[PDB]
């Protein structure tokens, strides 16, 4: 129903709109690393997420490092798995390039062209696709105008030259916090959007301000990565930050996946150790962070 009916995203006005030019507004799940939790992305859970949260998207997080696509490429095939359930489920899919120990997205570039040539070329003609190209660049050595603009003006053409317009999420610096540099110097391609994450234990106001500041600069937003914990993914939840984030998503009308969806004993893990992995999960079976970000996907 979902991909039917809204189809083709595009960006217009720095706003994520559907074929008819209507506003959109994606929620949904993301993935941990598909090298240590892939056992949770299936149809059937996603198909759960999809019928019983409420979900529009699933983000499928394709660690790069930390025995992740580089040191084992099988992982790829989980992608895949995520991308074809998503297409069958009739919900959008993120491929997320999931850098982060490997700090700099210029480490890995010619391993992420390979890998977006493939994915464009098998998913390119599917309006459920959406890349995301590099999880969170970090480093005060990694700027957005030597580092991640100039990486991302050589993988965007990779994806265009087989998937001409279908949306493409550039990360930011800082943890893809630094929006306000991306947005004073904007890529080219009209379907781009920068990536902004958070985690809730972080006092957000300035945050807010500056994600503020870039929607003023006509720069598209996409809340690829947030949670309920602190920015560790432990240390307790912070629900009441945590609304003070959804409520102003929401007026901005941006586009979020939450951090994750695993039972791995951490805060912002969505599911406790007894959630079957193929979805169908009682209340006792959400943790503390679960129940939240449930509710407001199945409020919206
Ligand atoms: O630390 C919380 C998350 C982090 O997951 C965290 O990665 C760690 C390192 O791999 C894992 O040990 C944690 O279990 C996981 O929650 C995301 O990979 C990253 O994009 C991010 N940036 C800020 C926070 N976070």
């Amino acid at each position: 129903s979902v991909v039917e009916e809204h189809g083709q995203l595009s960006i217009s006005n720095g706003e994520l709109v559907n074929e008819r030019g209507e506003q959109v507004q994606l929620k949904g799940m993301s993935s941990h690393g598909l090298q240590w939790y892939g056992q949770f992305v299936n149809y059937e859970s996603m198909k759960w997420l999809r019928d019983d949260w409420g979900i529009n998207v699933f983000r499928a997080a394709m660690y790069t490092s930390s025995g992740g696509y580089i040191d084992d490429p099988s992982v790829k095939e989980k992608v895949k798995e995520a991308v074809e359930a998503a297409i069958d489920l009739d919900i959008y899919v993120i491929i997320d390039w999931h850098i982060l120990s490997d700090n700099d997205p210029n480490i890995y570039k010619e391993e992420a062209k390979d890998f977006f040539d493939e994915m464009s070329e098998l998913y390119g003609d599917y309006p459920n696709v959406i890349y995301e190209i590099a999880n969170e660049p970090n480093g005060s050595d990694v700027t957005w105008g030597n580092q991640i603009k100039p990486y991302a003006e050589e993988v965007i053409p990779i994806i265009r030259n087989n998937d001409p317009n279908n949306i493409i999420i550039v990360g930011t610096g800082t943890w893809s916090q630094d929006v306000h540099h991306a947005a004073d110097n904007q890529l080219a391609d009209p379907n781009v959007m920068y990536a902004f994450h958070f985690y809730a234990g972080t006092h957000g106001q300035n945050l807010r301000d500056q994600v503020d500041y870039a929607l003023d600069q006509g720069a598209a937003i996409f809340v690829s990565e947030w949670g309920t914990s602190a920015a560790t993914g432990d240390g307790g939840v912070f629900l009441d930050e945590a609304q003070v984030w959804i409520d102003f998503m929401d007026e901005r009308n941006l586009s979020w996946a939450n951090w994750s969806l695993t039972h791995k004993d951490e805060s912002s893990a969505a599911l406790m150790p007894g959630a079957n992995p193929t979805g169908g999960w009682t209340e006792a079976e959400l943790s503390p962070s679960g129940t939240f970000v449930r509710e407001k996907i199945r409020e919206s």
